[PDB]
């Protein structure tokens, strides 16, 4: 087989080629780590889709973006397959085949990738093929500019192309193959998306109150790769939603799966779907989920208080406040959330999670925000309910669930620290903002100033994947002022 | 011609008359377009299957059109159909120019332009070159006429001399096609970002936790119609297979059945707006995108105060909505409550339960029916068109999600809905085009994957099946299912029978 | 050099799984069999692989298809390359690998090559994946039969394979010396006489859950297939729901006398799993005592024992009418609940009757089972062992069962009364090959 003879001979951005040298970047600082392979080139990425195994070098050219000011220089090493050591120092990189470039450059800098193997082929899983790592040789230094120092990235660009070497072994059908298909996210403006944690529709993108905040939701946890975590339903039907058998003239519900299933306590910290807004007071609506009524109105108001130690989910059990005249499988959501009891009259604080009754812990992990002056940016729905500040009750979300829905469709893997998502006015094709997207499934940015952020963001764009990034991808700021 | 060692003379052994990866050249692989299937009760004149030239009918062809912008070349097309030696007819298989435009031919005209003639007994495939005439140098993925491969049954398949059943003779036939030697790519492109050159995809997403289209619940199973040839005139549902939401779809299910507007104190009448409060249109649709359509039935909603002013209550105003009642018209951007709300302002709300219609002669919750909006035939925007059920003994598939409230029955209250909200968002966020008059669906099991049963998914947005007898048919099928796309197929496709 | 027999390369040997029926029902689409390169393949050549270290080359795939000429009917045999993951491919996927498509009604068999597509220079003898042959249905059975629908006319394919010239045995080892190539077998014994796992009694009967199917967790019994035992599952019957310790709270050390960590296991070996039941052990040092599993300072991890030196239940009482398919409480590495998976595939027990009030605790796994699991430390291959109750009498198999490697057996029943509790005692059990979940066993009993 050969491929086209203009792929051959033409640079093209690779799906990871974006990175910034910042001066907040120590030397030895990894800018861009690629492993060979042919998913580096987009045109590439199509042939292995029909395709099983790859052999063959790829040739990468690096374009830096610097004025003048900037002066430094970025040495990218080759290092081969099945290197122990993780820690490689500024001076270890030399040893390696490695090109050294000034940061002003002012043409792309181009490093051969061989391709260093033991095996006869490549197969198109995961192995420690050769690997690119480009790392910042000397301090960069803006001498000379008062804002250059703070706020002037040297952004670059990785530009790759196979060598005549390279050929794809093994006819297979398309895009059934997993490790080959590409991440993208739902090509829908983000008005339409519904939030994660309750079946309403997106207000706003917004910031937490405290900017360094810690969040553990349940709800609206899934990780790039498709993989769910906690009590994150599929589809924003089985959102804030519960069902469970009652004794007649009780108080206790007996927490079931969303369709009539009993709950596995190991598998979920809840059911799947089950309400995760926390210290706050639960008034929830229930009817019988077969409608053996033909007379009366059948929803039953009702109230559940998280903070009571009988509010055990985890052992499928949750204890109402009132009792229940009629027995019999109950489906419900939560109609509207007050200022929680027995609290010292706490605010209704959306941004902690109910106790769950937990005793191991299978909850899903905390995400905190990463530093480098990125706040996780979080979207809010409004719920019905009163509130101790006459506010609207907007509740955080981590992604809408439309992005959910479709990562756990396409089961794309990950092939890079974050992915760096466009925020595109859908009518003007203008990135009004730029946001990073971490494999564990939360969505950061970087705010212009205390005052602004993605708030100020208009509701109608959508956001579109631009690139695979590393941890150190410094974001251009979002906002104004 | 494989098998002709064991068929023993009963049938027809042969029909009497680059930059591409060499494999795919030399050898045959099914197309997307590839399966069809010949029936007694086909009459002559009926699109086995109709081919039209390009590199969408070869999915090595297909993946690698993403990546360029255009092509050339002919395209060798071989029909695989051997079936039983009992059987007895006739295919015939003809190459209608680009220019020629009818839609529709009679087997005698079928006969005027260059054709063949095979018995559905021929064990050798037949080929038949799909050549490629055309003004311009090279094709674009631009949707231009091009040379077309029409195959109708010539005489029809009257198996004899066995005395079977019709399925137990249907004819299975395949649509093999591989590149010619000159088919050709000619400039590349940014992979899967034109529209033409997407292929068709369903999520692979259990049944089970897929949502309904016209109420934000859970799909609580399959089920058909109580009147088997029933039309249907839903507004939320709708949504053609490549990606453009009729009537008041919504995108997502967080808007399915919700409704927004602004009241005057004291007042009853509620002037719709669209969810996100922006103001509604009339002539944009017959309603605001995801007001609900659950006909012949009282609404009773739960309306709250969207931007929470409010400090102390509980804000859930409950309020019903009589949809028979005159001054129900959404499409004026104005409806009537019951009950006069004490409160002004901007009010978001869903509907709580549903009751059996008042002032309709006590008539039971007939939820396969739609409110009568507003006046909407002077206007552009009108109701989505009605779902007509199939001929060739195909019943619509409905998945049905339950709403809280009585009915006259006792029944479980079920609100059917063509497609699972899931399958309407990703057709319009995907906007893959469509090959075919539809498109063959199978419900596998994700684990096992056995067969549970195969469906036709029609360009209009809505699923059709053949039941196994008088019995309910899909609904007896398990909800832990995922439909996968199998093949694009004609309309006069033959679905094997569903259920027990 | 030919050191295979010439006798093995010119004939053909049926496959382990080589037993393929086509019927009207099936649908374009459904998987026929599924084949994996390698010297398993061939029974001749497994016993060579044995002796030797490494094995490369090709071999000559043979399916013959048993048909009429009025039968009409088309199978694909596609060679998926290795490492091609995917749930399954549909028949216009099948196409796109290369394939032959084969009539139903061929005289001659159709001989489809396995090439050794592989990436190292030649196979080790381990579980990497190879070259893979999956034949599919690709167009539906349509006989000519008089008979509406069906006409119970079944198309049998028997899978036929040979090593071809260029198979080759690489390195010569010390056979039966690696336990990478060691293979594994059922125990050959009769079950009139065998030990439930929970109780050291006789088997009194084997039956399914009371109705449908259940998830049961037994930490007794627990053993893998390759050897490895799991929860407090004694080694031997003598130690089989046997305990002993220390006098008012009771010591939980070892049955062996050595210090018990609750790190390893989540109970000492030896510890009773009975559930919803009060036990009246015997704290002999003859002293009777009774055992409250309920009480909240009976925690397995932490020794702690009621009364009201070595420990055996004496008789069984309701706990303070009795379900044994629960397991107790406990103070967690526990062993995991067992799923019946897929459509029907029932999980079997072994139902020993214990005196008392008026009892048949069920079992999951024969202590011997156990016993002959540990000795024999081989790996498992496939996704499950199909095992036959042969009986040792007629030779015949009577019933047909699925192991698998989690310690436990399935079957599927031919109704909810009717299944494996019709079969009789007296059957041996043994070990065919090992199967996936493509591989649906045909119901079992007689109605």
């Amino acid at each position: 087989n050969l491929i086209d003879p203009w792929i051959i001979n033409n640079f093209v951005q690779a799906p990871q080629g974006e990175f910034t040298i910042s001066p907040n970047n120590t030397p030895g600082d990894v800018l861009f780590d690629l492993q060979l392979g042919p998913h580096l080139n987009p045109f590439l990425s199509h042939l292995s889709q029909m395709y099983n195994g790859w052999v063959g070098n790829m040739r990468v050219r690096v374009v830096l973006a610097g004025n003048a000011f900037t002066a430094g220089k970025v040495i990218i090493c080759c290092v081969p397959p099945g290197f122990q050591s993780r820690t490689l120092s500024i001076a270890q990189a030399t040893l390696f085949p490695h090109v050294i470039a000034d940061v002003r450059t002012l043409d792309p800098v181009e490093v051969p990738l061989e391709d260093v193997r033991n095996v006869l082929y490549h197969n198109n899983d995961t192995q420690p093929t050769m690997r690119l790592l480009c790392m910042l040789y000397t301090p960069l230094r803006t001498g000379g500019a008062s804002g250059g120092t703070d706020s002037f990235v040297v952004a670059g660009r990785v530009l790759t192309c196979p060598g005549p070497d390279f050929n794809f072994l093994f006819l297979v059908p398309p895009t059934v193959e997993q490790k080959t298909r590409p991440f993208t996210v739902p090509n829908i403006p983000l008005k339409y998306l519904s939030n994660s944690r309750i079946p309403n529709p997106i207000e706003g993108m917004s910031l937490s109150p405290d900017q360094t905040q810690n969040v553990q939701f349940q709800n609206g946890r899934c990780t790039i790769d498709g993989q769910p975590l906690g009590t994150t339903p599929v589809s924003v039907s089985q959102l804030c939603k519960f069902r469970g058998r009652i004794t007649s003239g009780q108080r206790v519900l007996n927490l079931t799966e969303l369709d009539g299933s009993p709950f596995m306590a190991f598998a979920a910290p809840a059911p799947a779907g089950f309400p995760d807004l926390g210290s706050c007071d639960w008034h929830i609506e229930m009817s019988k989920i077969p409608n053996s009524s033909t007379q009366n109105n059948p929803i039953v108001t009702n109230s559940v208080k998280p903070n009571s130690q009988q509010f055990v989910p985890h052992l499928s059990s949750i204890t109402l406040d009132e009792n229940v005249s009629s027995g019999g499988d109950y489906i419900g959501t939560i109609q509207w959330t007050s200022p929680p009891s027995d609290s010292g009259g706490a605010n209704t604080n959306f941004w902690k999670i109910p106790d769950y009754g937990s005793s191991a812990s299978q909850l899903a992990p905390a995400v905190y925000p990463p530093g480098f002056n990125e706040v996780i940016v979080y979207f809010m729905a409004s719920i019905p309910g009163p509130n101790q500040s006459g506010s609207p009750n907007l509740v955080p979300c981590l992604l809408p669930q439309e992005y959910i829905t479709h990562f756990i469709s396409e089961q794309a893997p990950i092939q890079g620290e974050a992915a760096l998502l466009h925020y595109v006015d859908p009518d003007t094709n203008r990135n009004l903002g730029e946001f990073k997207l971490y494999p564990g499934g939360y969505l950061t940015c970087v705010p212009n100033s205390s005052s602004t952020g993605p708030q100020q963001l208009p509701l109608d764009g959508v956001f579109v994947f631009a690139s695979w990034v590393s941890r150190f991808y410094q974001l251009k700021p979002v906002g104004t002022a």
